[PDB]
């Protein structure tokens, strides 16, 4: 049987929309996005469009803050899928990204079903970021690593917390360390799962539509859940 009423929702293909209003250094920008994601499968299908016009920062820089309720949690472990746990009501998703040697991206962001659809709504606020830096001088490859994030839950607040360094490939062969700090908390009252720990293993690749002549972004992206029993 299901573990809660939300996992009950991701059995099949779902359409998302994800809607973001940016602030950087002072620079407001609209980022629209639609696609598809399914679960049974930890895949997502996303294309996202800068609404104001040419997007202030990297694409590759946003990925993060662009639905882990996706993740596909093996039989073994639906107990531990806090975010499907939450639905339909939704959670909060909060985080400081801290650029090294640069500046930071604060965000928050509402997951949850409107109608009959996935939506992602997020605020961000980007501030002390270096005019010719990586960011602001758009030094990033348009490519995307793979990583693997360590779940917890966070019993006092009823939700989950993650800390993970993302690696942006610079043009000059170089690195730029991107430090996530993130919090997760229920919007309703309902019962939640909160999990043991574990990890998920996300896989993405950027790429563009060749009919699109707006500044846009192709996001794919592959999640799944892995646990740390090591029952042996």
């Amino acid at each position: 049987g299901p573990m809660s009423k939300g996992e009950e929702l991701f059995t099949g293909v779902v359409p998302i929309l994800v809607e973001l209003d940016g602030d950087v250094n002072g620079h407001k920008f609209s980022v629209s996005g639609e696609g598809e994601g399914d679960a049974t499968y930890g895949k997502l299908t996303l294309k996202f469009i800068c609404t104001t016009g040419k997007l202030p920062v990297p694409w590759p820089t946003l990925v993060t803050t662009f639905l882990q309720c996706f993740a596909r949690y093996p039989d073994h472990m639906k107990q531990h899928d806090f975010f499907k746990s939450a639905m339909p009501e939704g959670y909060v998703q909060e985080r400081t990204i801290f650029f090294k040697d640069d500046g930071n991206y604060k965000t928050r962001a509402e997951v949850k079903f409107e109608g009959d659809t996935l939506v992602n709504r997020i605020e961000l606020k980007g501030i002390d970021f270096k005019e010719d830096g990586n960011i602001l001088g758009h030094k990033l490859e348009y490519n995307y690593n793979s990583h693997n994030v360590y779940i917890m839950a966070d019993k006092q607040k009823n939700g989950i917390k993650v800390n993970f360094k993302i690696r942006h490939n610079i043009e000059d062969g170089s690195v730029q360390l991107a430090d996530h700090y993130q919090q997760n908390t229920p919007i309703g009252d309902g019962p939640v799962l909160l999990p043991d720990n574990h990890y998920l293993s996300t896989q993405s690749a950027l790429s563009k539509d060749p009919n699109e002549k707006r500044d846009h972004m192709v996001l794919l992206e592959f999640v799944t859940a892995a646990g740390i029993t090591h029952g042996m």
